[PDB]
């Protein structure tokens, strides 16, 4: 799997700086992604200065991209990262914890990384996915019919911005809405250790 | 392993026991996993006692909130405050720690401090470490230079713990690790299972 940029959504103590097992959430993700990543694009808002200060002495090649609309959602944060990426790129959440085993499989994937065997997360509370012909048909926390769970990890193409731009003029831009509109391919990474902190 | 009471230390924005990890509050995950082994939960709380009580009311568990107004005294004081709510062998756990079912199943069958010789998730450098001598705690702390295992924050205690905890009552801060050391607690190994602490500093 060739080197690519990794976009970390850290906008809207900040959640990326919460320590899980003695290590900040964002630091765990960056350490695990670093052998596969040329540059980290960290999209942040109010805590951009706090994250930048934390990361300064860490030894990673990173850029903080700031916006002023945390209320516009994760889909808006992806649109703000458009000019900082080209071709295939990793997209992840700054509030999710992933194991090395999860990361090693996920970086080799395409589209949304989905879990058919969630071992840690509560299925009822999780963002669910209904798959049709290896692509996202339905996505949401309240799906009644579903086959897998959204892990908040993605391997995206520049073609994602074509779908995200269609929602550019809306009040809230949910990332799940872009995923559905793009009919994103699904890659299964089953039963590996991953969890969200909220 | 016979039914016993479980003491959850939840004293000293959003309180740590109410932080959601994988869509479930930390304290709720621990209680759900402990519930088949536990007769009553004794939750030691301070500032957020009302918030925890209100959260737990509709959950279906048999629990009692034990309050104190000294969170600055530490976890060692929180355990001393639980003395009159327990008799004989009881479980002691932290409200900021996440444990798996596999961890809990082995941990409830243990004695003294549950320690991990193979930590798979937690950062060893940041963890509370333990140096063991003849199956008992010889040294304990976050800055040990010589150690063989990591403190999981899970314990199976006897009423004899209060005899050691009482010795430190007129102290400014009562660290739980200091009581553990003074008691020369036996160690039970639960290796490489899923467990982690949630903190900020």
């Amino acid at each position: 799997i060739k080197l690519m940029k990794a976009v970390i959504l850290a906008a809207g103590v900040p959640k990326p700086l919460v320590r899980v097992g003695g290590c900040e959430i964002i630091l765990r993700t960056m350490k695990l992604l670093s052998p596969h990543v040329s540059e980290f694009i960290i999209v942040a808002s109010r805590y951009a200065d706090d994250i930048d200060a934390f990361l300064k002495d860490k030894g990673f090649n990173y850029k903080i991209v700031r916006h002023d609309r945390p209320e516009k959602g994760n889909g808006y944060s992806l649109l703000v990262a458009k000019n900082h990426v080209e071709d295939r790129f990793i997209l992840t959440m700054g509030d999710h914890v992933y194991s090395q085993q999860f990361i090693e499989k996920a970086v080799r994937g395409e589209g949304v990384i989905a879990d058919r065997e969630p071992r840690f997360v509560d299925i009822g509370e999780a963002t669910k996915i209904r798959v049709e012909d290896g692509r996202v048909a339905k996505i949401g926390k309240d799906l009644r019919e579903f086959d897998c769970v959204d892990t908040g990890f993605f391997v995206l193409d520049d073609s994602i911005f074509e779908h995200a731009e269609k929602l550019r003029d809306r009040e809230e831009i949910p990332l799940s809405e872009i995923v559905k509109l793009a009919r994103l391919p699904v890659t299964y990474v089953d039963g590996e250790l991953w969890m969200d902190v909220d």
